[PDB]
């Protein structure tokens, strides 16, 4: 397939990713709490509805959500304010809790199962969204360094795998600050450091110019 693009609602950041996220990669969102990286999260999985004459993809969407941050409310809010029909948008929204980092695993397989389903249709999977990638790993693994970097490298080896087969542009999350940071190291395909500035201002720059977005009611935008 060729590789597909996800405006992620500020042409900003858009022209800084070369026209969106990609479908056929792992895009690692990482900075501090409250850095916007679920709001980012939230506007994808309402962009990727719209067709390609306005940034997406006709896309559905997966969401595996280990820190109950997903909000229907705010899905309902970009999708009012970006045209389209809020009911529509939540629907082809698949939405999991993961209870633990193995549960997390096997919702990854368990995705696989409702991409082959819709591949045919009109509306395939073309987003997977795991916000955050690296909570439950951090948290279980205190003190076991090798065996979280061991069960991470297959989780991201999953996800790879997903992404490359079926066309789909998985987007992942993930926490980063004060001494804290192995990032994913190098197992993203693009890691974007995202960070507060002035006058609630974000800011994010690629690791491996930079883009300057707001939180709004669209989402982001410029
Ligand atoms: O209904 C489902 C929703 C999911 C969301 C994320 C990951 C896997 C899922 C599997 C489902 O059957």
């Amino acid at each position: 397939a060729t590789i597909g693009r996800i405006s992620t609602g500020s042409k900003s950041l858009d022209k800084l990713l070369g026209g969106g996220i990609e479908t056929q990669a792992i895009t690692e969102v990482f900075g501090e709490f409250g850095s916007g990286k679920t709001q980012l999260a939230h506007t994808l999985a309402v962009m990727v509805q719209l067709p390609p004459e306005e940034g997406g993809l006709n896309g559905s969407v997966m969401w595996i959500d280990t820190e109950n941050t997903f909000r229907p409310e705010r899905i309902r809010e970009i999708a009012q304010n970006r045209g389209l029909d809020p009911d529509e948008v939540l629907k082809h929204i698949a939405y999991a809790r993961a209870f633990n980092s193995n549960h997390q695993m096997l919702l990854v397989q368990q995705a696989e199962d409702m991409i082959k389903e819709l591949l045919n249709t009109d509306r395939p999977v073309k987003l997977l969204i795991v916000d955050s990638l690296t909570s439950h790993f951090r948290s279980e693994y205190i003190g076991a360094l090798a065996e979280r970097q061991q069960k991470l490298a297959k989780h991201l080896a999953d996800l790879h795998r997903l992404a490359n087969l079926y066309d789909i542009a998985v987007f992942v999350t993930n926490q980063v600050q004060a001494n804290g940071g192995h990032i994913l190291a190098h197992s993203a395909t693009l890691r974007v450091y995202l960070r507060k500035g002035k006058g609630g201002k974000r800011i994010a720059r690629l690791i491996d110019g930079e883009a300057v977005f707001s939180i709004t009611e669209k989402g982001i935008e410029d």
